[PDB]
């Protein structure tokens, strides 16, 4: 399943993550994970240390610990210290880049998605479908340079 | 066919990548490219236009013409404005990430070794076979530190 729907307000997001280093594809990974763009999710996405989620993609706590220049070397323990992504967009922004850019675009999707246990295999048909939807919300975001500014989301059920 | 070769003075052409903003995404395409991660292969690798290749990865003009902020709108005739990024390493590393970023690493890839027509046709057996060799490219560096700073290359045929 998935569609469209007009979300008050997200054009204005949408031109803050392109004007603070984001790209489409930062847009459409983003687009998929909240509706409003936001960090407002319950903290952590209601997980802890490795598992925790932050930012406006819910990068996971592993990742960032292992892939980021703000946070390599940081251990499970210092989970909480990945919370400063729910309010600096131009950090968790880059962050996510770095991430991707260290592990490659494969395996960082499957890291994004399982964690640790995502980096043995990054092709199983779990972290396919994510990357599926992930494209096709690219997709209809670079079909129209409106979509870049307007209020509209697109949404997969993944 | 793949492999290994030690290529002397590649290690710190390696660190100055890694330092100028690369990751180790960047150099796995880049290693695959030349033989010793340079610029100086023929001028546009004997491309022009659209057509003709520029920096480390051999980006191609159409794509840098749509897809980076340092040349975004310029025209087919400018073409030659690209050359800068055979001195500036800096310069180069960016206009790639942005235009993966821009379009996607899908599309990025076709659109790298197809132009125009290859973001049509995603697809192919030859734009896969490319990004299977820069993804066992990508394993092997990330297989021991060592490769990141050390004189080997890794080498696909196809």
């Amino acid at each position: 399943d998935r569609g469209t729907e007009t979300v008050p307000g997200l054009g204005q997001r949408k031109q803050q993550i392109l004007n603070s280093g984001g790209g489409v594809w930062d847009l459409a990974i983003a687009m998929l994970e909240t509706k409003n763009l936001g960090t407002d999710y319950v903290y952590g996405d209601g997980k802890t240390y490795d598992s925790a989620n932050f930012g406006i993609f819910k990068q996971n706590w592993f990742m960032l610990r292992t892939s980021t220049s703000q946070f390599k070397g940081q251990t499970t323990n210092q989970w909480n210290n990945g919370a400063v992504l729910n309010s600096n967009l131009q950090q968790d922004i880059k962050a996510r880049q770095e991430s991707q850019n260290y592990y490659g675009p494969d395996k960082w999707f499957a890291g994004h998605r399982n964690g640790e246990s995502g980096l043995s295999n990054p092709y199983t048909q779990d972290i396919t479908n994510y990357k599926d939807a992930v494209n096709w919300i690219h997709d209809q975001l670079a079909s129209d340079p409106k979509y870049l500014s307007d209020d509209t989301r697109f949404w997969v059920d993944v």
